Order: structure tokens, then sequence, then C-alpha cells
């Protein structure tokens, strides 16, 4: 059969654009669909953000502690939002960026990266630093969810985060102690359970960093561990641009898509 087939079946039914990577390895080929179109990031910037925080800096950093007040709050910040007298550790915030996509924590990292535009041009420097020359971030949360389909800016392709996460996670990208610190924010994320984590069997581990936005945007970046602990990687991105900006983001079609991978991949 084809896989193709069957990608652009679930874009029929879920009235959505779809699109697929899975890096080759050792012992499979690679899984593309559309993997070279541009998508929203949305929140999925915010698993490479910290390995941009955790690269530049020692791990005492990760100990510095970030004041802010509620005016900060401009974004959905489940964890933030519960700390404005105390303020939060850079560490503290690299947990809320990836386990509760906390938009004021991803806010005060790009702060952290330093730079004109907020650290917006820092972070995509990381990526350009990856050999990432495709993505972009120009704008903080919550913008950078909102813009148009036909906006460059803010855009990923399923190709480029997958390759930027396969060096992070499974690559060399990090020192052995930073790779463990975002591999493990990514495996306790709270998020990500009716996406990727749906479409695989309960014996393999997924860890997952997801992201929603306009225009039915809904994606998710994961890695995979097969039952005998083979690695691989899935960035599953999704829209439905001629829904509305207010289109609804459809997990179940990410969660499908991953259903089709998992079967290539058992
Ligand atoms: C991260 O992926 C997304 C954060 N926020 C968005 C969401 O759908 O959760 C929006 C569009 C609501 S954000 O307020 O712009």
């Amino acid at each position: 059969g084809d896989l193709a087939d069957r990608f652009a079946e679930l874009e029929r039914r879920y009235d959505a654009r779809l699109g697929v990577y899975v890096p080759a390895t050792g012992t499979t080929a690679a899984i593309e669909y559309r993997a070279d179109e541009r998508f929203a990031f949305c929140s999925t910037f915010k698993a490479p953000l910290v390995a941009a925080v955790l690269h530049q800096n020692p791990l005492t950093h990760l100990d510095k502690l970030i004041t802010y007040t509620s005016d900060d709050i401009r974004s959905i910040s489940p964890v933030a939002q519960q700390h404005v007298q105390t303020g939060m550790t850079i560490g503290q915030l690299c947990d809320a960026a990836i386990r509760y996509s906390d938009g004021t924590a991803a806010n005060l990292l790009l702060a952290d990266l330093g730079g004109p535009g907020g650290g917006t041009a820092a972070f995509t420097g990381y990526l350009r630093s990856l050999g990432d020359t495709v993505s972009r971030l120009d704008a903080e949360e919550p913008e950078l969810n909102r813009d148009p389909p036909g906006d460059e800016r803010n855009t990923t392709t399923p190709h480029a985060i997958a390759l930027v996460l396969q060096q992070l996670v499974l690559g060399n990208a990090l020192p052995p102690d930073k790779r463990a610190l975002l591999t493990d924010w990514m495996a306790r994320n709270t998020t990500g359970a009716k996406r990727i984590r749906a479409g695989f069997p309960a014996d393999w581990k997924v860890i997952d960093k997801t992201g929603t936005g306009d225009y039915g945007r809904a994606n998710d970046i994961a890695v995979v561990w097969s039952p005998t602990g083979v690695p691989y990687v899935v960035a599953v991105m999704s829209d439905r641009a001629g829904g509305g900006y207010d289109a609804e983001p459809r997990e179940a079609l990410l969660a499908e898509a991953a259903t089709c991978v998992a079967g290539v991949l058992a």
C-alpha cells in the first residue's frame, strides 16, 4: 500500500492539512508527508527554547530567580500566574514551559536569551546553529500562535523541527546532563495525552511537547521508544486554513496520524 494515501484520507476526514516527519534510522526509512511545508510552531518551540537556555549557561543558572508581575501574564501561564509574588527560577520556568506549555515562562526564557526582539532573534539563531535554515521565531506569546496561514513568521517544517529534536534528545547538541534535563521535562509533559501518545501502544515510551493555535493548529513533537528501547523522532503538525481563524484544532487527527506511524514502526 501507500502511507501517503492514508495520510491524505485523514486530511479529507478531518478537513485539515497534515504534516509528518520521522527521520530514517539504522533500520528504518524516513516517514514524510508534506514534511517540507511550513506550519506554525505554536508552543512546540518551547522544547528547543529550553535547549537554547541550557546550551548557553552552566547548570547553576537553573537556580537563577526571575521576578515578574501580574502584568507580565499575557498568555496562558498555568504555573507562572501562581508565582508572581515569589518569582520562579530558570529551572522552574523550563519545567513550566515544557510540561504546562506556560506562555509567560517561555517569554521569560526568551528574555533570558536576550538581545533584540525580546529573545526571538536569539532563539532563531540557536536553530541556525543546529543546521536549521528554515525555522524562524518572530513574536512572543501569545501572538506567535495567531498569524494568518500565509505568514512565514513563527513557522517551521516537520522535517526541520524533527531534525532539531533528533539532535537535542538523541544527538550530541547538548552534553549528557543538559540532555537528560530536556528529556525528563518532555517525558513528564502534561499536555500531550491525546496526541502522539494516544497513537502509540502503552508499552512504548513517549516524550513530547504540544502546540496549539489559530486556524485549527494542532502540533505535537515527540521522541518515542519501542518496547525494546529503540528510539524514533515523530513530528506531527496540522491546521485547517480553510476553516477560519477559529477553526477547531483536532487532537484526534494527530492521534490517528501517530497510529499510522506506529503501524509502520512496530
Ligand atoms: C501553545 O501551543 C499555545 C498557546 N496558546 C494557544 C492555544 O490554543 O493554546 C492560543 C491560540 C489560545 S494563544 O492564547 O494565542
